[PDB]
């Protein structure tokens, strides 16, 4: 019975942690935009 | 005593998901440097 909450909770806690770092990926995929419209800019500054 | 394999069963085809999946996080991860670096680039060659 507690080998159930164990293994169901080694279902429950490596579930977490990949969906944690899904929004890890989601959050860098962001910053590869920022780093391109933010960067961008400055090439449009750099050339007035 | 049903519910035992498929909780090792779930386990054994989710950690098998994630060695690759921390591999393409990896990736982006990776790829942030070559588009600063690249930009940072195009920021000097411009400049002189």
């Amino acid at each position: 019975g507690e080998r159930l909450e164990e293994a169901g909770g080694a279902t429950s806690a490596q579930i977490e942690l990949n969906k944690k770092r899904e929004a890890e990926m989601s959050k860098l995929r962001r910053d590869l935009e920022e780093s391109n419209i933010q960067h961008e800019s400055t090439l449009a500054n750099l050339r007035k």
